[PDB]
């Protein structure tokens, strides 16, 4: 047992569909489960019934509750809500030690942001001040937390994949949660969790685009996002390239585009006939980058007998790249803010079979990385 042990397995997910967290709101206390989302920077709460929502906040029994007498709206790539801000005490029973004031946006309607059969209630908006929402003036949870306490300013996930579990570390990281070492990137800058890709592999073969290409026009870290997405270029080299590494089978277009469904007999799927893919990221050396490499069992998601069906799980985007659960899902992440960096290491969870597992490697030689960003 290490000396962070109580935050150790305090994430669970339901049939694979987003991780969370137990947090504790109000007084007397009212707990909920707390989807963790670094891709966004607002704390919110289900504060109504909902068809999909087996709990919600109550303000009117909490004492503590203090009204800003504002509204606010949040859309997402996926789904939007609306409620009504205030503050509230909050504490975290399988994470930190302390109780703090933080911000709080009590969800009154939504649209397609809730999930049937996902056990959570709210979410945890992780990233920076400057993407929350009504403006950057709305101090999120992370920096409530650090600014009234003498917690680290760090966190690290574990997400555990295919019920499903994992591990958020807050002001510290566990180390029987990963193997090997821990590599970093540098933080572009400090509003969503902004890094640089500056080359992408298919089975080690260099998908040969400009690197401009994959942070077009950012990329980031997003534990609220289930798939890999990528630039639409990039998407399409990447999906030629993964079909040509695995043509022992073939497989119909829309099994690549996430629209059909593959299923095998219980057991039985062909994880070898299926490549890796590599992902290298900026260093904190000039001129010294590091891989992250995932396997199938990564980018192919199961979805609800005798039947294991799968889902292609890497799809594209319009606004830059995202490394969600598909990358997550197999490594130690740590988000350390104190140091404007995000370290990447194999996670000790994550699914394999005997032949290949997850890997981070180091170091490589890549030049004009500082090209690579989007002005
Ligand atoms: C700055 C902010 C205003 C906006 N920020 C964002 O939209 C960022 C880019 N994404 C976070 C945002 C947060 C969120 C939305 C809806 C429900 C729950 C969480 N995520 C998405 O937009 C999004 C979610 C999901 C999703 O289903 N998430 C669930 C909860 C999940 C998460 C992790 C798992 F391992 C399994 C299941 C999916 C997407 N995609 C577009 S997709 C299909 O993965 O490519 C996109």
């Amino acid at each position: 047992r290490g000396s962070f042990v109580e935050m150790v397995d305090n994430l669970r997910g339901k049939s694979g569909q987003g991780y969370y967290v137990e947090m504790t709101v109000g007084s007397p206390p009212q707990t909920l489960n707390i989807l963790v989302d670094t891709g966004s920077s607002n704390f919110a709460v289900g504060a109504a019934p909902h068809p999909f929502l087996h709990r919600y906040y109550q303000r009117q029994l909490s004492s503590t509750y203090r009204d800003l007498r504002k509204g606010v709206y949040v859309p997402y790539t996926q789904g939007a809500w609306a409620g009504e801000l205030g503050t509230d005490l909050v504490s975290i029973p399988h994470g930190p030690n302390v109780t703090v004031r933080a911000n709080i946006a009590a969800i009154t309607e939504s649209d397609k942001f809730f999930i049937n059969g996902s056990n959570w209630e709210g979410i945890l908006g992780l990233a920076y001040a400057e993407i929350a929402r009504p403006d950057d003036s709305l101090e999120p949870f992370f920096d409530s937390l650090v600014k009234q306490t003498h917690v680290p300013n760090l966190f690290s996930l574990q997400l555990c994949g295919a019920s499903v579990g994992g591990s958020m570390i807050i002001g510290g990281i566990d180390h029987s949660l990963y193997t090997g070492s821990l590599w970093y990137t540098p933080i572009r800058r400090e509003w969503y969790y902004e890094v640089i890709i500056v080359r992408v592999e298919i089975n080690g073969q260099d998908l040969k685009m400009d690197c401009k290409e994959y942070n077009y026009d950012k990329s980031i870290v997003d534990s609220g996002t289930t798939n890999l997405r990528l630039p639409k270029k990039v998407f399409e080299a990447a999906v030629k390239s993964i079909k040509a590494a695995s043509s022992t089978e073939k497989f119909p277009d829309g099994f690549w585009l996430g629209e059909q469904l593959v299923c095998w007999q219980a057991g039985t799927t062909p994880w070898n006939i299926f490549p890796v893919i590599s992902l290298y990221l900026m260093g904190e050396v000039t001129n010294q980058s590091f891989r992250i490499t995932i396997l199938p069992q990564q980018y192919l998601r199961p979805v609800e007998s005798q039947d294991d069906c799968y889902k292609f799980a890497i799809s594209q985007s319009s606004t830059g790249t995202v490394m969600g659960a598909v990358i997550m899902e197999g490594f130690y992440v740590v988000f350390d803010r104190a140091r404007k960096r995000i370290g990447f290491a194999v996670s000790a969870c994550h699914v394999h079979d005997e032949f290949r597992t997850a890997a981070v490697e180091g170091p490589f030689v890549t030049l004009d990385m500082e090209d690579c960003g989007y002005n």
